[PDB]
């Protein structure tokens, strides 16, 4: 699809089998989902955001789907005001800004 | 132009006579500016991220420069980490994100 930006680009997103929405954001490296189970280890990761630097769990190669295309990668796991896709997934959707 | 994921969708924006390098994001509602004086009327305002909350300022009709494109609208001026293009101002240059 061709997103434009009058409203929020919240997309459907499927976790551990189960729908959540998340919005679609270039303006973070990285992915981050509101608390959830998750299988297998995690690692510690240090994020900053506009508010400053929190702690989350990093969780790799996790299966995800986004807006119905497949993605195997890494989702940090912690408190978010949204779950977020950032670069590290909008990139193997194939996603890129146009202007 | 079409602009990849890989790394940080950065460029460069004119704003209040100053050349700044600012993140095309399409996460953020607001536009919202590292500190600097801009001419006009401002109100506070409070808006909320990763690791909380920052005051910032909020001036109305501001022009902004954005990869050559100008677009104008509000801005939002206090301690952001990164210069941030947010949606607000990402609709008038024609942004969109494909995939
Ligand atoms: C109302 O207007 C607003 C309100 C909030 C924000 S924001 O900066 O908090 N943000 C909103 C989302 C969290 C819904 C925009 C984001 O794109 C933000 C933009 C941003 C802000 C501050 C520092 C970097 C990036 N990135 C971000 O929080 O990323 C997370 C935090 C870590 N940083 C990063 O790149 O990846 C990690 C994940 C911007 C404008
Ligand atoms: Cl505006
Ligand atoms: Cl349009
Ligand atoms: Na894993
Ligand atoms: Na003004």
């Amino acid at each position: 699809p061709q997103i434009t930006l009058w409203k929020r680009p919240l997309v459907t997103i499927k976790i551990g089998g189960q729908l959540k929405e998340a919005l679609l954001d270039t303006g973070a490296d990285d992915t981050v989902i509101e608390e959830m189970s998750l299988p297998g280890r995690w690692k510690p990761k240090m994020i900053g955001g506009i508010g400053g630097f929190i702690k989350v769990r990093q969780y790799d190669q996790i299966i995800i789907e986004i807006a119905g295309h497949k993605a195997i990668g890494t989702v940090l796991v912690g408190p978010t005001p949204v779950n977020i896709i950032g670069r590290n997934l909008l990139t193997q959707i194939g996603a890129t800004l146009n202007f």
